[PDB]
């Protein structure tokens, strides 16, 4: 990456030439490792055109293996330009800009004819919607009546890709496969700043309520297929719809309950810590606005470490108690406030509610079946431990 900020056209032109060499062999070959450097070199607007042009302009020469791996490069490329000028894709919107919105669209219609086949579509509608969202005057468009050919086949993919995301559609994949693609376009809809308030905002609210369904549904929990549940996809969901609309939370509570799986307490306390850690642009909501519910999150500290250090003394169940433990340890060595937060204070017959956490923490240093987390639970009281911390332990009467 490092490598490639001043002299791009060097590593960008090893790519050109592979992908006409590529194209000369009339057998499909698996040796691709150069097509995916664009996972890695640093991209900029002007740039970026650069690599869709030229692969519109090839793409529909090159074989099967070639072309899937194109359209996953080219997907992650993206993301690399919105993380790092994320003020370029706001001005994207205020002041339209016609030569992106034909570059993305002509690379469109060339990936739709790829497609033909549900597992062929499984694979492509990822990419498609990030295209759509770079000419947004079509998606403006579908709103009203459809041109004949210049929007039809762009109209068709939404309606396709709702139809699935509810459910009513007979195919696993395709439904698996919106929730990937959907959960995208929220993310990147935060970046836009909405003082435009162009369709992107409109378009989010139509899905989000259907996708909150099929992730956060504690009686039918989504599994790809192997794993319980897919962790990080709902990590996703849950951090970009609380930068949307931070206080109108209905789903923060859902994790927050006790009756909810084990699960979803995991959801939740890694996603506090995204927002903790990682947040770049400034008019995104911030942390402060989460310390009403401090209370709720001490009594979930309560019960998980109960759990953990009585079942050490099923094994799959008592195996998920260690992994929320060790999380809600690193949520405290981030920001010690969020669970020192309307404080219990001193009762006659019960102790505090500052104390009742210091003790659980301490109770961990010695242990030897745990030696992860006994690592983190001294970090966590080396850092209650600084001067700024102290005052927060009992603001009504700190030394004493």
């Amino acid at each position: 990456f490092s490598l490639s900020c001043n002299n791009f056209n060097a590593v960008f032109s090893r790519i050109s030439t592979r992908l006409q060499e590529l194209t000369v062999c009339s057998e499909d070959n698996v040796d691709v490792h150069d097509i995916e450097l664009l996972q890695y070199i640093n991209v900029d607007c002007a740039k970026l055109k650069r690599l869709l042009k030229e692969t519109a302009f090839k793409f529909k020469a090159l074989k099967k293996v070639a072309q899937l791996a194109v359209i996953n490069s080219l997907e992650k490329a993206f993301w690399n330009w919105v993380e790092n000028y994320p003020d370029e894709f706001t001005k994207l919107y205020q002041i339209p800009q016609t030569d992106m919105a034909e570059c993305a669209e002509k690379l469109f219609d060339l990936v739709d004819g790829f497609a033909e086949s549900t597992k062929r579509k499984a694979a492509v509608w990822p990419l498609q919607i990030i295209l759509l969202i770079l000419c947004p005057e079509i998606i403006q468009d579908i709103s009203k009546d459809v041109v004949d050919e210049n929007n039809m086949n762009k109209k068709l993919f939404l309606d396709s890709l709702r139809k699935a995301l509810a459910g009513h559609g007979g195919s696993r994949q395709l439904t698996e496969s919106a929730a990937i693609a959907c959960v995208k376009l929220c993310k990147a809809s935060t970046y836009i700043n909405w003082e435009d308030n162009s369709v992107i905002f409109l378009l989010v609210q139509s899905m989000v309520v259907d996708l909150k369904n099929l992730l956060f549904n504690p009686s039918k929990p989504f599994s790809r297929g192997s794993q319980p549940a897919d962790v990080d996809l709902m990590i996703d969901c849950l951090v970009s719809c609380f930068r949307i609309s931070p206080h109108n939370n209905q789903h923060f509570k859902i994790c927050l309950a006790q009756n909810s799986p084990s699960t979803f307490h995991y959801v939740l306390v890694n996603s506090l810590h995204r927002i903790i850690t990682n947040s770049a642009l400034d008019w995104w909501p911030k942390i402060d606005a989460v310390y009403c519910h401090s209370v709720e999150l001490r009594n979930m500290f309560g019960e998980t470490l109960h759990k953990a250090v009585q079942g050490c003394g099923t094994d799959l169940e008592t195996r998920s108690y260690k992994y929320l433990l060790l999380s809600m340890v690193k949520l405290i060595h981030a920001d010690p406030k969020l669970l020192l937060c309307n404080p219990r204070k001193q009762g006659p017959e019960t102790q505090g509610s500052t104390a009742e956490l210091i003790t659980g923490l301490v109770q961990l240093v010695p242990q030897s079946h745990m030696p992860e987390i006994a690592q983190e639970a001294m970090e966590a009281l080396l850092v209650l431990h600084q001067l700024d911390s102290i005052d927060l332990w009992n603001p009504d009467a700190p030394v004493e």
